[PDB]
């Protein structure tokens, strides 16, 4: 009865990339011609083009539920995927313009066209995925808060949960990755209700965190108290399983505002000259390319270190260490943020970190290149010279594949039996110093049942979908800030009713010590009832222009 | 029993490159799949990828005594194969981290990265050969000290050993090459003396000419008094066999203060107008390349050339003659050496080399460019040209073959007859006007089965592995020099008086004033006045 459509890709990886990844019947089309027959039980496949509407027709997509758009057969130009791309969904909706669409785009600044199209609307179900967008996203977050990455990764990847944990603090850090982001409306009693209000009672009453709410037109994070719950208000929330959360139911700125904007600086002013200095708490990324190289979107990375509710005062420098030939070329969608410099170079180099003072910065992030026809070698190799330097230096390293973890744990010191063949299961990935965009390939599929949660994890990740007001996520200390006001700070429960009531800060995962160099884990939402040391640090919605 | 891998090539020239070059049985693995099944009784193969755990278990790295790892396929990128090899020290050192590994590195400065690695130390025996970097080196060290090269290559090239001579001279020459670099442990009996004490006791009671020692922690090169022996301590001599060596048994620098700094100016400055004058007394260093051309390795030829324990004033300024663009694309890691400058144009060219006053320079080395898919022409063309100039020229050519000398010689002007096939033979190697690193390749055995020779090779060669203060290798005239009857007479007074330890001769041809390289001749050899010697000079030393 009920059935999905596929476009615009015939990729053996795909289907299994989709099909692996994804009840409901699903269907293909597209231009190449029945190899993959297994798994022609639980599908049904088509030789077309979504174009011509003869062959929409055909696969009858007016009662599908909604169709897919994939991309990337690794198209020689990805400006022309798009464009292409955008093309089909013109064609699809004119066939049926109360279909339910969801695009990939390759290239973020090839979303816009879609809202312009009028037939295209949110409120229907319409709407776009960019992976570049999202995996530069959770790193981002990572060098503005320690840890945030692998905090924000574990509320979406899902442990096996097989492994019998050697020692107490591991046996933490994995039951805490079973926490996920459900979603649900909530009660009608609830009504009138500010938020902080609701909040407590959910956590009190249901043990339930809930974070952000939706009315379905505005999502906020953490609402101030002017901000009253409604009837058939969607709240978010951080939980095991969806049974806990159903009991619930019972300045210089940009035009948008959304992130800080300058008049259009050529590249030759930004660049930085090596021959003939110093920088301070900054952010370097090491960026792979060349003129051959595929280009990989640097705004998606930039924007999120650039939003409007950080305060140019707090804002850090960004130098790129690269390729200027490969750099160039994304300079035209870096323009209009400031303090954005470019050191010509190699991150393999010594030479060229040490130019870029390395030593006194923030943060380190080793950006994996994008995918040509040897997978994380650079990343690794970069990884090691940082890591030995004569001068720890903080680093994020990504990996494409996330098995290669092994490697990066080898070079910190760690004997073969203590290695980790998985990512999640590393101690890397608990601290935070690695990140691997594998778990959003089942994107496609979570955006189709519950797109919501695409929704809140878009913001999350990139800071936007009233303006400059709005939460950040934060680390806090305990020690010398607000919350070391708290009078009962005992267990995580007490502490996150003081800080919210009292502050408006809405405290959602720690940050603590491994206790067995000072490196941290990430706990998400520990029980309510949960011993705190003092040493912990505090993962929280920080609400705009706070004292802290 | 005993077994060792090798990895990360199907090239039938490094089967042969490997096994007529190379007991203990050897095993192969890599991606092609059996057409040289000949040399398959003294060997075994496998079809598999280092990385994978599997095939590293199913060739049982544990047990194997080492494992090498060959490079240049003439690999597209020079820097992608590195990169991709030492993957692959990750991927076995991670298997067993106690194997040795030995593993080919084509460009020096991706070296640097091996050591980071935690699994790997020196000491177990694991190591690095950059052929490049050693080719380049006894280049370097032949436009210090004229003859040193050749000198320095004799140590290692073995002569047959077939050649009945026809005059005198020639036959010193020959006979001079008998010598090696064996190693040997000393004696217990030794501990306490200095260096210089027991240099004499070695060459007079046993006729071994010894040069250096390691603690095994430290090579140093004709230590001075201060620095006694102590017990197990390792020695480097220079002699015939093994048998022999057994009676022994009974101002501005880098950041590691090896070799002379500055900041990094660009090439703007350092390039050479050619339009709209003088140098002296300098090494001019033609170069071919281009866009297309693969990269060689200029630091490893300008770093000897720029050691600490030469001195800003006697520093010779470095002019590469050649295209710019091929050039640009190495400059990133000439940056920081000083007087160092670039001439665009092409030595073939005349009028370019006349532009760096090729005149009044004190060497040219005429380097042969990287392989592509006519082998020494260029190097050949380059030579023919300098060698007739309206002006001899002092002169150092680069043959990637050696049998290409016989061309050399002709434009010398010897005939076919008094030609020779054999570079070693040649008149031409034994003055030192050409050089061959034919012989570099054993060198992945001898780096197996003895790699302290490398150890001292390489320093000798590069000039670096207490820092500003170091013996160089130097030649001395006897005639106004601080030396002023017998090799051995000679090799006493000047150690135990200056700490100089004499290694060699370069002699007068008496039959132009070409000279000769004799390496460690006879305790007891009537040595000329004309002559003048090689040996090790401790730094800051009057002369």
């Amino acid at each position: 009865k009920k059935f999905i459509v596929v476009c615009g890709n015939i990729t053996v990886d795909s289907v299994t990339a989709f099909l692996r990844n994804f009840n409901t019947e699903i269907v293909f089309l597209g231009e190449t011609p029945t190899i993959f027959k297994c798994y022609l039980a639980y599908t049904t496949f088509i030789s077309g083009s979504a174009m011509k509407w003869e062959d929409l027709r055909r696969v009858a997509v007016e009662s599908a539920e909604a169709c897919l758009i994939i991309a990337n057969p690794l198209c020689s130009d990805s400006h022309a995927e798009d464009i292409s791309n955008i093309m089909r969904v013109l064609s699809i909706k004119n066939y049926d313009s109360t279909t339910r669409i969801i695009i990939q785009i390759l290239q973020s600044h090839n979303k816009v066209y879609l809202p312009k199209i009028p037939s295209w609307n949110w409120d229907t179900g319409d709407n776009i995925i960019c992976f570049a967008e999202l995996k530069l996203g959770f790193i981002a977050q990572g060098c503005l808060v320690p840890g945030l990455c692998t905090f924000l990764t574990s509320l979406f990847v899902e442990q096996n949960k097989k492994v019998m944990p050697k020692q107490t603090w591991k046996k933490h850090f994995l039951n805490s990755m079973k926490n996920k982001i459900l979603t649900q409306r909530l009660s009608d009693d609830f009504a009138g209700m500010s938020f902080p209000e609701v909040a407590r009672l959910c956590f009190l009453k249901m043990h339930l965190l809930l974070i952000a709410i939706e009315y379905f037109c505005g999502l906020i994070l953490n609402p101030p108290p002017q901000v009253r719950i409604r009837k058939n208000t969607l709240g978010f929330f951080i939980a095991e399983t969806p049974k806990d959360v159903r009991r619930a139911l019972f300045d210089q700125l940009d035009s948008s505002g959304m992130f800080h904007w300058c008049k259009p600086t050529s590249l030759d002013k930004v660049t930085l000259k090596r021959t003939g200095y110093k920088f301070r708490n900054h952010i370097v990324a090491c960026v792979f390319g060349d003129a051959h190289s595929a280009p990989m979107g640097l705004r998606n990375f930039v924007m999120p270190l650039r939003a409007s509710n950080y305060t140019r005062k707090e804002l850090k420098d960004i130098v790129f260490i690269g390729s200027l030939d490969y750099l160039q070329r994304e300079w035209r969608f870096l323009w209009n943020f400031p303090q954005i410099y470019i050191l010509p170079g190699c991150a393999l180099y010594s030479g060229d970190l040490h130019a870029a003072n390395i030593e006194q910065c923030s943060m380190c992030a080793v950006l994996s290149p994008p995918p040509q026809p040897l997978v994380d070698t650079e990343a690794i190799m970069a990884t090691l010279t940082i890591g030995s330097l004569q001068i720890k230096v903080p680093i994020l390293t990504e990996l494409k594949n996330p098995s290669n973890i092994h490697f990066i744990e080898q070079l910190g010191g760690l004997e073969g039996s203590l290695q980790e063949t998985n990512l999640h299961l590393s101690t890397a990935f608990s601290t935070g110093t690695v990140f691997s965009g594998s778990f959003l390939d089942s994107l496609l599929a979570t955006a189709f049942y519950n797109y919501h949660v695409l929704e809140l994890l878009q913001m999350l990740v990139t800071g936007g979908v009233s303006g400059r007001n709005r939460c950040k996520l934060g680390l806090l200390s305990l020690h010398e800030t607000i919350l070391s006001d708290v009078n009962p700070r005992n267990t995580f429960g007490q502490l996150f009713c003081g800080s919210l009531d009292l502050f408006g800060i809405l405290c959602v995962g720690l940050y603590r010590i491994i206790d067995e160099e000072n490196k941290r884990f990430v706990i998400t939402r520990p029980a309510n009832e949960f011993k705190l040391l003092p040493s912990d640090l505090v993962f929280c919605a920080i609400p705009f222009s706070t004292a802290c």
